[PDB]
């Protein structure tokens, strides 16, 4: 119900749908971009305890591994899509500051840079480090963390 | 951009947010009113084939059954609300001239009159008849139908 | 812009040009056939709100009443022809699941059977019933309806 | 609003008020005990993102470091007290499975045993290890984790 | 005694009798279909360790290779028949997620597609891949696996 | 209910409690022995679909990884213990012919021999090969497989 | 391996399998009888502190509440059965001179007589009184108590 | 052989030799104290059915009524002594949770308090109540009852 920004901790860029559309088509990539606007706001819909759907606020589309596989390999691109199923389940780990897929991999910027340029893609990948950390912040204050499970 | 007016076919009144605000609050009632102006313009964002969100152009808020239930009972009030989810999915049936919710009920004027007075609320109701028919027309020509899926 | 199959709902057969050619000559009849291939893919080119041209993807030819009359009588054969004009305008009614001509008659299998055999001609006819119903589906998923007005 | 048990992961014992009362007096010690009953149910009242009050369901008393200091030293006993203030703020880290105080120390069984006996006190302590891990489970199923931030 | 749905893992469609009847005639072909209802529930009657009869719950008819041969060739259609005999013995391999006939071939969708359309026939075939995998799930929860050997 | 022998496929030895006791004490090691007698009979108590407890028939004690950890390391010795909990859950894979722990490792003879000598210990280990294969056979016929999920 | 007779204190009769067989069938009733012979000798196999299995020496079958329920109602018959599990756990209280089931009821002669006749059934019942008292004596000296916990 | 702590049930204190020596002098008093260490571990040497010697683990001395009389009166102090004879015979009643001497009196805290101070003497007394109850627990887990007769 409460919206938030998905902030790449190391760079301060944010998770965007590639193109900034309020109704991006299915299979649109999610990229990192510095801009802030209501078409990059997200919500989280809890399904089972920690697990839920990361939902693009403007369109209602949720985050999927491209292809919708249960255990996607490293470098699988992340995309938006209307389908709901248990292969698009993520947890918003606001204590270790990362986003983990049901199958155990994390959301990374493609290439692992602490300062990725605008339009940089995001991918699934199993490594843990400072460049795959994300924090969840208020649309009205990019430095104020908000609870995404409420 | 593809804007239209939601015209009650039998009376020629139009769907308005109650109060005519460019920024109606969440849970603002949708009423019928004779007036035409920018704050009663609508858009339609396709989600899944025929299904999508009916969006108030001035505010970006979309049409919901009050309470957001998947299968709202007859007389459930229709409101505007910022959330996007599957219980706010409608189809714009421009062949039978009605607006159908994902769960199979239609938008009606409350009371079912062919000539409802100004400020009459709209509600969900399962019946099909002449007084729940709507057509989708150009803001600049209230008699010209326009394609809302485009 | 969007490619689809025209599937006869009652039988699961599809609309084909007679002979299955990627360049059927002008006035080639349109028939029903069980086969699937890219020479039976169609597109829809919107002209005026609901009205547009039903286009054979492989040849660019569009659906016409044979003879190109504005108000064709019942049993008028449907053919492919390269010409674009007003008398070849149809609407794709995906709510009642039929194909309606500008003058108000519908596309039928000749004889009105729910299970017409392969090579059955198609004709214009004014009746509405289960055997003149068509749905518009993805070439890669004959059970998934797609939006043709896009 | 969601009621849960605070289960010490290594031993399977639970957090109790010392004495098991439905109205333990102010400054009653929190202990570990194997028993399950309504007087060891807890709730969590969110105050500011991750931070909130750990609330004894039966009495409404919340968890405090004894003395209520902002930055309590190691071995500070944990007690129940009715007062609400910022020195009683905790986070329920359900990803690393621990309970952290606003000043950065964690809830431990006194002595750090993986199998603390019934009546063992709990204390603030800065170390992180397997014996200070807690999970938050359903009262009707001690192995089913539940979301405490809802 | 345990009722389940036979879900094609790759597509999420289910095994149906062709036509969906509660009493399909002998030699009715088994197909894949997305629908769920009481006439696609199955049971498994153990005969000899892993081997038994796959039984259509509504009719009591069991799965046979068409013609009832002991060692059916690839592409042999699967049908329902009331007879019980050794050539209708199958095992429900819930570890590798497939259905194996006594003679060593597996149940496949005809053509081996990961997304077979509704009414796709099923056939015996010797290949093993992700297009011939099936899981056995609860009639009330299509994602919950159930034990069929009881 | 059905009692069976757990036979090491490569050698024909069986899983015994080290000592052949009808009531072996807690933490008694599970070793391979050629002998057959009622004190090496096992049962399987289903808990959740494929998962259950491997139970020593004579004593009612079940198989545990030594230490009872959820994710035991390679070479962890498997022993008998009277406790029931979700870290002693196994599956009896009679299609691939192995015994898998809830955390994904398999029961092996210590050392991985196709011909393990009497009193060879058994351990958890993640590798898959011919020397860790087991089949489940009738006490009255060591070559007749029996269904353990019954 | 300590063998004993279960002597009804008030009458001096003994617990027998109905029929006196060295191999009583599963679900054979346990009755009181005056006779002494090796086919009414019992053993006790400690499982958890005070709790264990009461074992018929000649057959290895143990005492069960008929039906094997965890909390059997009053008048539930006691039988012999080969299965080992938690619902067949008893304690031999040689201080208060009774036999208590894990769920808290005691072994009684059916009807509660201080002098029940031969072939009197035994049942579970919650009452404590003189007629449900039993002592555990040497087979070779019916007045010498022996310690059954060994 | 089994080693245990003698725990006063009402207070949670334990039986100690006065002063806690690993070799108490003969006739050293037995007292209650809250400390746990190896100089207050006990064992039970079974002599005749329920009767045996309560042996101090550290010294091998056993519990005696001071004076070694067969029928000690109320308030007779309990001491440790090396002598082994029948006037030092006790039974460990783990069903009624008490320690009874062969002449029929019980071990009590002197004064019968539910919560006696450290160094409270123990005496013989015929009374039965909550304050003379003891349980027998594991040296690694003061809450786990252990069977002292094996
Ligand atoms: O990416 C998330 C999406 O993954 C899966 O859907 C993939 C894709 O399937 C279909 O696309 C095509 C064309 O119709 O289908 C075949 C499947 O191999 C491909 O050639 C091609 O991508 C759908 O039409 C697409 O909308 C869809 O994105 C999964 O099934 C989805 O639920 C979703 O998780
Ligand atoms: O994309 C996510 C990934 O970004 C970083 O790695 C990018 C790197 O991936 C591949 O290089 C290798 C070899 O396959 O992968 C590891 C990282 O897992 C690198 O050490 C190694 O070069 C591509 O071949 C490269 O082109 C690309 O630069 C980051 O290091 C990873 O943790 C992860 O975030
Ligand atoms: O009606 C569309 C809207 O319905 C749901 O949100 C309803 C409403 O919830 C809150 O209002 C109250 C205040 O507690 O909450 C309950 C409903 O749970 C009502 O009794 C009362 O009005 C919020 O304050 C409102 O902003 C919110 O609109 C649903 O959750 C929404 O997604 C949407 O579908
Ligand atoms: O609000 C939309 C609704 O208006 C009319 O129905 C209002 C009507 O509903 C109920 O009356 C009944 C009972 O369901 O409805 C039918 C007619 O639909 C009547 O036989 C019966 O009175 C309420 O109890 C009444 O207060 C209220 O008058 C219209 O008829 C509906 O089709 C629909 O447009
Ligand atoms: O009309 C739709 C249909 O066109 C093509 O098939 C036409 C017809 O051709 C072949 O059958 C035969 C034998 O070659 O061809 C002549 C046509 O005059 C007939 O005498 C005879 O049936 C095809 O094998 C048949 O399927 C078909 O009936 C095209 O091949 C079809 O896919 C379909 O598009
Ligand atoms: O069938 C659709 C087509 O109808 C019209 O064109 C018909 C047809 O006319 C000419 O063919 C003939 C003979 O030359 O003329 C009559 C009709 O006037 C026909 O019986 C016969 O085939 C042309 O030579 C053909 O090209 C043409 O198809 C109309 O004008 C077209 O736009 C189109 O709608
Ligand atoms: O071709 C499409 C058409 O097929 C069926 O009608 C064929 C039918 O038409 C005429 O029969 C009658 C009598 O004039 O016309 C009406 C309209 O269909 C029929 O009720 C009646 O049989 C021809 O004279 C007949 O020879 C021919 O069989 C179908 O019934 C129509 O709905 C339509 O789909
Ligand atoms: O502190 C949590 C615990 O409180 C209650 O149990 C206390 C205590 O009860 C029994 O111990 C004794 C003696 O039997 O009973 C009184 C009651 O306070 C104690 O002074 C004394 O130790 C039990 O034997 C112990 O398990 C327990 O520690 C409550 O009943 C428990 O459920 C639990 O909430
Ligand atoms: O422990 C949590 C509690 O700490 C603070 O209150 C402590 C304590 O203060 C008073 O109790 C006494 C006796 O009057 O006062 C001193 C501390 O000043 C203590 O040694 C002693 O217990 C109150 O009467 C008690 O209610 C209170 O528990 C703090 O003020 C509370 O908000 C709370 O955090
Ligand atoms: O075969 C399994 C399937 O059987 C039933 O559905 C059959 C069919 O129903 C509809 O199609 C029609 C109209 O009733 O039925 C025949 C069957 O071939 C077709 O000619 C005609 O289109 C649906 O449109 C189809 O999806 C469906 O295949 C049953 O109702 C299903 O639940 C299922 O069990
Ligand atoms: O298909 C499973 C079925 O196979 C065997 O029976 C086949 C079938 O035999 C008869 O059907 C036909 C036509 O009458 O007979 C020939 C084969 O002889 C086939 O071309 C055709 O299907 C019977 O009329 C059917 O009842 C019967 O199903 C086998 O005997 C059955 O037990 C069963 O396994
Ligand atoms: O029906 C299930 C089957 O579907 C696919 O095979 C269909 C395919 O089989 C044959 O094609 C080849 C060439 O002989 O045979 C093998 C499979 O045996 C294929 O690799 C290869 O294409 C037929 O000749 C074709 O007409 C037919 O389309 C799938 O490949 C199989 O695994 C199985 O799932
Ligand atoms: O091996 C299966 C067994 O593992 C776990 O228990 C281990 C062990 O715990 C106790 O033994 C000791 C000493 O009493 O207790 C600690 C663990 O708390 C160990 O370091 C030490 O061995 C029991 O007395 C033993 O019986 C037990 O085997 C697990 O807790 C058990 O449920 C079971 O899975
Ligand atoms: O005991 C289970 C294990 O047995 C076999 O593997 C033994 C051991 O082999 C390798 O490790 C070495 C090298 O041979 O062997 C000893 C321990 O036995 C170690 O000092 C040394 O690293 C492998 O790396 C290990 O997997 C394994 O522990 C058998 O081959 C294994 O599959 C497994 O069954
Ligand atoms: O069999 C063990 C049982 O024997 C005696 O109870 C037998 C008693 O049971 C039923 O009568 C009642 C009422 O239905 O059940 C309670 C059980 O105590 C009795 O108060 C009451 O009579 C039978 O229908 C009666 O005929 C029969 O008298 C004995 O009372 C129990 O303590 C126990 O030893
Ligand atoms: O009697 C049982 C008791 O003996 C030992 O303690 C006796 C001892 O207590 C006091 O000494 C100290 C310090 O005050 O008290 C604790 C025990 O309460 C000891 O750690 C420490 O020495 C008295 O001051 C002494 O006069 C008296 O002899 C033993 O240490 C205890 O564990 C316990 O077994
Ligand atoms: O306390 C248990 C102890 O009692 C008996 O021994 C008592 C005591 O006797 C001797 O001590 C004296 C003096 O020599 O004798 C009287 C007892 O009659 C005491 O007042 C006095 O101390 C021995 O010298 C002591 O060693 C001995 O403890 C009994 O004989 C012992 O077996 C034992 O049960
Ligand atoms: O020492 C164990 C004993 O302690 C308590 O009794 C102490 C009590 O004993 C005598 O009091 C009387 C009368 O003289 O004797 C009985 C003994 O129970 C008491 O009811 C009564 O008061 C002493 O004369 C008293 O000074 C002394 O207080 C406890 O009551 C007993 O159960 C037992 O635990
Ligand atoms: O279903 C009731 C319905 O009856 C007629 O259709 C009227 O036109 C409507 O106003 C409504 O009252
Ligand atoms: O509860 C019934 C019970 O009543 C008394 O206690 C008798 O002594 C028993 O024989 C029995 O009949
Ligand atoms: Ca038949």
């Amino acid at each position: 119900m409460t919206t938030f920004l998905i902030k790449h901790k190391a760079s301060g860029k944010f998770l965007h749908p590639k193109g900034g559309s309020s109704n991006p088509a299915n299979d649109t990539n999610l990229v990192l971009h510095s801009d802030i606007h209501e078409r990059m706001y997200f919500q989280f819909d809890v399904v089972d305890e920690r697990w839920g759907y990361i939902k693009h606020a403007a369109s209602g589309k949720i985050v999927h591994p491209l292809g919708g596989k249960a255990d996607p390999p490293n470098e699988t691109k992340l995309v938006l899509h209307q389908d709901r199923h248990d292969r698009a389940l993520f947890a918003m780990d606001f204590f270790n500051d990362n986003i983990i897929h049901k199958a155990g991999k994390y959301i990374h910027p493609k290439g692992g840079s602490t300062n990725p340029p605008n339009e940089t893609l995001t991918v699934m990948h199993g490594d843990k480090h400072k460049a795959m950390e994300f924090i969840f912040v208020s649309p009205k204050d990019k430095d104020k963390r908000v609870l995404v499970y409420v």
